[PDB]
């Protein structure tokens, strides 16, 4: 019924977003920003390439100053947006050396005001950046190995990684190799630089990365008979309408793993709907044709072959976040440190960047929980190092808080977001802490907590103990506020399931830290003896929820 699909002759574009794509390979806007834009500025920019063709190197508008969330929506976009860009660096598998970060520290403290963020994808995003400056920065950072390709667009995003790929004693395997050719084969060129949408993937031999929510992951798992590879799950995605991704039922040998990859990808690109903007995505498709169609299409259209029959692994119980200090294959130690929802700075990646030469360590990873694990610390120079990272606030023995709290960019910076959440958040966790510090004892089992200022869900409200949906409500009707949508027992791994919605329940952006200690508290009152959260809120009365 013509959904815009490539592969059914439905060729045509039937959006404004199809269109601009038709005007020949995204990616050459970087010649008209180093020949026309950087040095005309903002007002030179074609507002096909400022507010589409950007994104392809991960150039995407901020929010200007003042405008609430009354003001978001798609008719004020001319007021709401700003001359300034947030810039966010590509970081497949999150890892960086020492250089490469101190980089990263040098170019947030002079070129973007020092605003440095860790995304949940394990890219860190610069704000306050001016056209004038990305060449310049293109050229310290490819001077590190780092680039911004596809970081943003109808495209391939980072790949994730295990923060500890080829250091973990669990990890089935070090499917690194596989993140690097990808990014190496694909990365980059036209076969893959214009699809239905964006396109996010996970590769690890550890279940830390989130994988039930990507379009396409390749998780380690032992074959019986083949041994260590990688099973391969597809469908994924959390919006408005959240789904998990699901089992290809296929074993992959590391080696066949950037084909396999390719192929997946060519599939959406050929059959991915091309019509509805909020109908194109992967997980639709995974929807409509169902797992068995799909496999029969990728082995007998692209791969030309069958793929092997392989089990799951066992979904684990907790999350893995990598927060503390573990041991290594290496012998040495890995140290994680958590941040209040991923906010960092320009000096502070610097200093970061000193402490590991300290300590002689060249690796460090971005985490997909928007923390950082530094890796190679010997015994003898751990404490020093410890110490100097709380000193800037980076702590390897964080409360629960402070550890398993997300929240997004929000409206300091975002064009569709209602409420605030990464500024909250840093007044929040401290709150929580100090407020609950008098329950801190029974809390045995950890409470994450989500905040997302608007339904995109991109700090992951529906898999959390405690998600936050940020919209616009109303008091006394001579107001309307911002506010949060409270989505409570999502999780990932054994079980993974959505939270679910309350009935008449609105949260006021005042009212988190009251809400949070109010339902903590009667989940500890009405609690089963070892009982987790998620699972106490299938059973208590919906006051005991409010
Ligand atoms: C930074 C980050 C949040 C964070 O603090 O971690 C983020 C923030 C933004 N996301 Fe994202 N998303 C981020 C992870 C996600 C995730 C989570 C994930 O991948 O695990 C989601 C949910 C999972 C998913 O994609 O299904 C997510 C779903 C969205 C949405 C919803 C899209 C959709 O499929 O309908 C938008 C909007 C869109 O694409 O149209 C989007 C849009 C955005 C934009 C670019 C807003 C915009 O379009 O103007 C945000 C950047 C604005 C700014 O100035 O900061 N982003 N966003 C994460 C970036 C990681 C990265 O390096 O790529
Ligand atoms: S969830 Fe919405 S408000 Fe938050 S960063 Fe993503 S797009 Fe912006
Ligand atoms: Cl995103």
């Amino acid at each position: 019924r013509n959904e815009g699909q490539w592969a059914l002759g439905h060729r045509e574009p039937l959006n404004a977003n199809e269109e601009l794509k038709k005007a020949g390979n995204p990616l050459d806007v970087r010649e008209r920003i180093e020949n026309i834009y950087a040095k005309q500025g903002f007002d030179s920019i074609d507002k096909t390439d400022l507010r589409g063709r950007f994104r392809w190197w991960g150039l995407y508008t901020q929010r200007e100053q003042g405008y609430d969330g009354t003001w978001t929506g798609d008719d004020n976009i001319d007021k709401l947006e700003a001359k300034y860009f947030m810039m966010r660096v590509r970081c497949d598998g999150g890892a960086l050396s020492a250089a490469a970060l101190r980089t990263l520290g040098q170019i947030s403290t002079e070129f973007a005001r020092d605003t440095a963020d860790i995304s949940d994808r394990q890219n860190v995003q610069y704000h306050w950046i001016e056209v004038e400056n990305v060449p310049e920065i293109w050229r310290r950072l490819d001077d590190v190995g780092l680039q911004t390709t596809e970081a943003c667009g109808d495209c391939p995003r980072v790949v994730l990684g295990s923060p500890l790929a080829g250091e973990s004693l669990d990890e089935v395997l070090d499917p690194t190799w596989a993140i690097e050719e990808i990014v190496r084969r694909y990365i980059g060129k036209p076969d893959f630089a214009d699809l239905p949408r964006k396109y996010k993937t996970a590769i690890s031999g550890l279940q830390d990365v989130a994988h039930e929510i990507n379009d396409v992951a390749f998780i380690g798992v032992n074959h019986p008979e083949h041994g260590p590879g990688l099973d391969l799950w597809v469908g994924g995605g959390l919006s408005t309408n959240p789904m998990l991704a699901q089992r290809v039922g296929a074993w992959v040998p590391l080696g066949e793993v950037p084909e396999v990859w390719a192929a997946v990808t060519s599939v959406f690109r050929d059959y991915g709907y091309r019509r509805l903007r909020a109908k194109a995505r992967l997980k639709f498709l995974i929807k409509d044709w169902g797992i068995a169609k799909f496999r029969e299409v990728l082995e007998t259209e692209y791969l030309k072959r069958p793929l092997i029959d392989g089990p799951a692994p066992e979904p684990v119980k907790h999350p893995i976040d990598h927060v503390g200090v573990q041991r290594l294959k290496n012998g040495l130690n890995a140290v994680g440190v958590a941040p209040i929802a991923g906010r960092v700075s320009g000096t502070i990646l610097t200093a970061v960047a000193d402490l590991m030469a300290r300590a002689g360590s060249d690796r460090i990873r971005f985490t997909p929980y928007q923390k950082l694990v530094i890796l190679d610390i010997p015994d003898a120079l751990l404490d020093d190092l410890i110490a100097g990272l709380d000193a800037l606030g980076l702590q390897s023995r964080p409360s629960h808080w402070r550890r398993n709290l997300m929240a997004c960019s929000g409206i300091e910076f975002c064009k569709l977001s209602f409420a605030e959440t990464r500024v909250r958040a840093q007044h929040l966790v401290p709150e929580l802490e100090r407020r609950l510090e008098d329950i801190n004892s029974q809390l045995d089992v950890p409470i994450t907590v989500n905040i997302n200022g608007c339904p995109n869900s991109c700090a992951r409200i529906q898999i959390a103990d405690i998600g936050f949906k940020g919209q616009m409500i109303d008091d006394g009707h001579g107001g309307s506020v911002e506010g949060f949508q409270v989505h409570l027992g999502g999780h990932l791994g054994l079980d993974a399931g959505f939270g679910r919605k309350l009935r008449q329940h609105k949260v006021t952006s005042d009212e988190l830290g009251d809400y949070i200690d109010r339902v903590v508290r009667n989940f500890v009152k009405h609690r089963s003896e070892g009982e987790r959260f998620a699972q106490w809120v299938i059973r208590a009365e919906e006051d005991d929820l409010r």
